[PDB]
């Protein structure tokens, strides 16, 4: 009698008709980067340069790391040195062959690369991106200090409960300057790139030098049977891509995009630049509970039932 | 006993096992917009050039005003007035000290803004963006007569059911010239954007200055042990942002993107617009339920276990 | 019925599961390269980073099969495309200030002659227009049908505090560098080629890519996790998400106008307008798992017992 209502009854919310939440996330960066590099010269990053696309919001992606190749035109050219692609003679190339590796459609003749070695002849964007290992330490190290405003709006439909991650007992002028602490900050919203980094037990430089993929995940577990105001967002840090270097394939987080331009004739140029960045995902779950007739009842019925059977057990 | 059967078995819907649900949103928006504005002149905008980014189906943003800077390069500058950046001399501003408030990294030296006021000196995108406030009424009203066509397809897995939300009763002749009212064409998917706004109890001019947070909810639930013409979904409009200026921060939706050009001389220019709009989020929910014997018979004997203790009670 | 209730209702039901829902992110890398050679553009090659709008989208990935392009578009008076509902009789016929549903432009009081036959209203737009003219056939980018992708899907139950990976531990990298995904042959290959999907629906590539259309990838993560961990694995299935029916749908296919923006010497500015005929194939992840546990045992006990008593006295009458 006593066991049920204590733990069936009460910690295993028998009593709880629950419900989803359905949510939508806001999200705004803010930061400046600098970038001294010789190739380049002198270059600051604001956050329309380092967040592609401009608006993914509820995942964005912050840039880190860059290889550019510019002046890249359609013509025909020649193929990176390749084991696989070798030219030992003009029969060895196959006209039409679509390759695997990235490079282009080949042709029938080869031309050489060097002088030491020849290769396929291919035509494509031209100059090819070079294989070299991204720059270490990486470009836009700054990306540290950046900060990150995330605005989060629930709704259970059930309950016809609507909440917002910022609670209102905080007021605008706190906000306006205002960062994430665990310990002292616990409602500001505006959390630290590095630290968001930090408290997944990792290093900013190491994981920005390749990339890598963050998670930000918001708990939602509110019950409307106590008061409104103890329904408060839970905030965790999880990193999301594998670092074993022997069971994952491509580590790490990077993709390419291109700048299109044209010249005075006519001609049409790329500038393609494989970008290697961080990219946050917030993920939002929940659940929310509130009292109801019928499953109390039910749940006592199989209390009592339960009863019955151990207490014709404890006869025989 | 007639109780359970009355309430626990029938309106509580203990007699059915559920599902959630599987969605795929498809949006489209067609409507043309004109400025007339001084210092633009005389514009035309269509599809391509007030949504950003082209395709973020399920999500789509609509530009209703913009702020724009023009002929911005990479230099050496000054930064705008502020108490918090007022050089008093040289030894007031720190070099390599970077900011919180968008301008840049700061420099040793400082120099006149202007012949009333010198401020720290910056190397950074210029000239810069100046503070003003958008313009009213916005420059893109006529998004209040746009038009949005939303495809929505639903599975539920376990069921195996697959719907859309594009009744089979409706022909194309019709599809071709529709809109939606409540009252009139509750099955149009042809949805007017200002008709979206004005649901919420809202006025679309008022939010297109600043932009907002626009949401569309729609509901499947469907009782599949009826028949299948009886499952339709249910829309409805809610806003999404704060509107109280003392408690959210930044009011409004707004972000910053960029054009980039290369001159002759191959020097980089940069176009940077500040954009107002009002995001559209498609929010899509439900659950469905057929039966099934096993928590039917679970529910009829918990009730009998109900009825059991409430004759032991009246016995009392 | 004694044993009926452990036969059916606690085992089969899984009454005895505490169950919780799936929390998933999902990475797509595509990879291919295509050729076209027509007369219009010459001799063309499209990589990753040209036939993929926009660059980064993971989890729904866009890829250009198609497409009509206008150059040379600048914001200029001009003339409209023929039409029985913007044919100009004379100019009081059209009025100025209009704005038309059909996506030309804001309309003006005078109309000037479209060609040496007709005559329509005048507009103010980007000009010239995107003829009306039917996507080409075969499609440009056909070799897509070639192109790889390959999916990395990272799932979570938070109650039980489970995190696992579509790639599983026995896999090694070198098999993964030259992979492919068979159905009988490689079940635990990530690298999907997209011929290879539009087939699994029992469609052909060609056909859906001349207009476009929508794709769904499911992966269902339904794992026990009483069993033994490896016994969790993901399952795939491929599904058409957009009407074929000429009769019932609106717009069919999928396609989407885009622009490219360019700036003259003098500094006007021109643009070049692309509307993409492709396939959208959009990751769907869905799952739920269950735990033991002694509580929902112990009800459903009572509640199969409470049965037991209600057939036994129904049998008894
Ligand atoms: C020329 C080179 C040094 C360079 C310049 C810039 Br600016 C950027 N950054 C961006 O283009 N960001 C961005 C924004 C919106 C859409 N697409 C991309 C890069 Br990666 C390389
Ligand atoms: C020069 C100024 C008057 C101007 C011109 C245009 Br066109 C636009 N609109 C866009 O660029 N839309 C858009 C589309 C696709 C990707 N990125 C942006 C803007 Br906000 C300002
Ligand atoms: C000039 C014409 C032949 C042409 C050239 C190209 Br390159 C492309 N492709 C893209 O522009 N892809 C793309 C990538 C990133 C952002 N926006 C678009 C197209 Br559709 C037409
Ligand atoms: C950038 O580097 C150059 C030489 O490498 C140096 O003269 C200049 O002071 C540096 N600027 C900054 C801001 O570090
Ligand atoms: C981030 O800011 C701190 C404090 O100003 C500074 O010490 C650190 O060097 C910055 N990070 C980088 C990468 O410069
Ligand atoms: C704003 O909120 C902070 C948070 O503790 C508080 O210390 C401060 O007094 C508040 N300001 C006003 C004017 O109430
Ligand atoms: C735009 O404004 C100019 C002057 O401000 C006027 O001459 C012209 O008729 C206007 N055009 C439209 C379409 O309103
Ligand atoms: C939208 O259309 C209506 C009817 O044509 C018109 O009265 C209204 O002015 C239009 N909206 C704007 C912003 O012009
Ligand atoms: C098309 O559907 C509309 C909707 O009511 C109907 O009025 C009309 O008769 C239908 N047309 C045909 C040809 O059936
Ligand atoms: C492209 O077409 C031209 C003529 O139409 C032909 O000369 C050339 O060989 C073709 N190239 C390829 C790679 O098919
Ligand atoms: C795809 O590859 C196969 C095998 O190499 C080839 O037969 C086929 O023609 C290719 N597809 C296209 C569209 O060329
Ligand atoms: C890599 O995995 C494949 C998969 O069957 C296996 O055949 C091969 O032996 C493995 N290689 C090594 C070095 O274990």
């Amino acid at each position: 009698i006593a066991y049920v209502i204590g733990y069936v009854c009460v910690y295993n919310k028998g009593y709880q008709d629950t419900d989803t939440v359905l949510s939508s996330v806001t999200t705004k960066v803010k930061g400046i980067a600098l970038t001294n590099t010789s190739e380049l010269g002198e270059r600051i990053w604001d956050v329309a340069d380092y967040i592609i696309p401009p608006q993914e919001d509820g995942s964005f992606f912050v840039l880190t790391n860059m290889i550019i190749t510019t002046n890249q035109t359609q013509s025909k050219c020649a193929e990176n040195p390749t084991p696989a692609s070798t030219c030992t003679s003009h029969r060895d190339c196959k006209r039409g062959f679509n390759d695997a590796r990235g490079d282009g459609v080949r042709t029938g003749r080869c031309v050489s690369y060097s002088a030491s070695v020849k290769t396929c002849e291919v035509l494509s964007w031209c100059p090819l991106e070079k294989i070299v290992d991204p720059p270490n330490p990486p470009l836009l190290a700054d990306a540290e200090n950046f900060t990150v405003l995330i605005k989060n709006n629930i709704r259970y439909p059930k309950f016809n409960f609507n909440k917002r991650n910022i609670l209102p007992n905080i007021n605008s002028s706190y906000l306006t300057h205002c960062v994430f602490s665990r310990k002292t900050d616990p409602d500001c919203p505006i959390f630290r790139l590095g630290d968001i980094v930090g408290e997944a037990e990792e290093d900013f430089q190491i994981m920005a030098v390749r990339g890598g993929v963050m998670g930000v995940q918001i708990r939602w577990d509110c019950d409307l049977d106590m008061p409104q105001s103890w329904c408060v967002p839970r905030y965790t840090f999880r990193r999301l891509d594998n670092k074993d270097p022997d069971n994952n394939v491509a580590p790490g987080y990077n993709f390419r995009f291109a700048k299109y331009y044209k010249n005075s004739d006519g001609t049409e140029t790329r500038t393609l630049i494989k970008g290697y960045g961080i990219r946050f995902d917030v993920m939002v779950f929940g659940q929310a509970g509130k009292f109801n007739i019928i499953p109390t009842l039910l749940n006592i019925g199989a209390g009592l039932a339960l009863l019955g059977l151990v207490n014709v057990i404890c006869d025989w």
